[PDB]
């Protein structure tokens, strides 16, 4: 049905990343049909990702052992350590950027599928000059602390701040100190929008990072129009297709994934979801997304109620752009079909 990925030690973050990539048809097919070139920058990683995807699609087993892929993977220091819990957002961004660097073809596919452009504007209120700079992204960081839902988070990402009094902007054109309005807006949005729902605050008394477990909701249907460049200064509506959940603390936490099957049509109409948790994959009742992903308090019996905040909650949200109008053909190379 669906194949898991064996945890090699502390590789929760890898399994969540590869499975969500695998379940995005456009990404699965671009990996299978990738064009190799003799002097390409991540050649072995490509082959091992092709094999992983091939194994996930065609293996009769229950789990792939991603050890060959890890042993070819380099992030900052040369090897990828099997027993260190990497940040999932960082790994997702690292992999996607590797794929982008493989070839011009893949860079174009990746920038369209996962990439977007933020514009940072500053509008002077005391001269005619404007400044605007572009910022590319693959994920959008969304503050969860003191926010009730992802719209309030995006209101904060997109907040118009005015530089005044002591914080006066210096216009580079006329060299004057000026009041100005500074604002971030989305100029281009990817087909697959990824949000890192960030629950960590720096307690600068402990000098440590602490997880926020308050309630934070997000909808199945999201309208990005009010955050777009046109609105502030192709469809903008999205459907939720996956949630990477983090449970525990920053230190000793773990990741697992609720993912929608958008590959299988006569099952996509039935809104079938699955829980991908290392080597174990099983169907998920998506009516339970709020319970499993929104955080906030729950109660249990101790006889009296005992109340605590859930330590499991959304870590990354995956949204797919709505398209007005398939059964997918994946072209695994003949040689890989031989291997599997
Ligand atoms: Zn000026």
């Amino acid at each position: 049905r669906f194949v898991g990925l064996t945890n090699l030690g502390a590789t929760c973050y890898l399994a969540s990343t590869i499975q969500q990539l695998y379940m995005i048809p456009e990404a699965r097919q671009a990996v299978f049909t990738a064009k190799y070139s003799e002097d390409m920058k991540h050649k072995t990683t490509l082959l091992e990702l092709q094999k992983m995807f091939t194994y996930l699609m065609e293996s009769e087993c229950k789990a792939y052992n991603p050890r060959p892929f890890c042993k070819t993977y380099t992030m900052d220091k040369q090897p990828l350590n099997t027993g260190e819990q990497k940040d999932m957002t960082e790994f997702f961004t690292d992999l996607i950027t590797k794929i982008e660097e493989m070839s011009p073809e893949l860079k174009n596919t990746v920038k369209s599928l996962f990439g977007g452009v933020i514009t940072n504007n500053v509008v002077s209120l005391d001269c005619e000059h404007v400044s605007q700079t572009a910022e590319e992204f693959y994920t959008v960081r969304c503050q969860v602390a003191d926010m009730k839902n992802i719209y309030e988070s995006l209101d904060e990402v997109t907040i118009k701040d005015t530089l005044e009094g002591d914080n006066m902007y210096t216009c580079s054109h006329c060299g004057k100190k000026v009041r100005a309005e500074k604002r971030a807006c989305f100029k281009k949005l990817p087909r697959i929008l990824s949000f890192n729902t960030m629950r960590y605050t720096f307690n600068m008394v402990t000098m440590m990072k602490e997880k926020v477990n308050t309630h934070f909701s997000f909808p199945l249907r999201l309208d990005m129009t009010p955050y777009t460049e046109d609105f502030l200064m192709e469809s903008y509506e999205y459907d939720l297709i996956g949630v990477t959940v983090h449970t525990g603390t920053a230190d000793g936490g773990h990741y697992y994934s609720f993912i929608r099957d958008i590959v299988n049509p006569h099952a996509y109409k039935n809104n079938k979801w699955y829980l991908f948790n290392d080597a174990e994959v099983k169907p998920f009742d998506s009516a339970q997304l709020a319970s499993e992903c929104f955080g906030g308090e729950m109660t249990t019996k101790t006889f009296m109620d005992f109340s605590f905040e859930k330590t499991h909650s959304a870590y990354m949200l995956f949204y797919k752009r709505m398209e007005p109008e398939r059964e997918y053909k994946f072209d695994v190379s003949s040689e890989l079909l031989e291997w599997i």
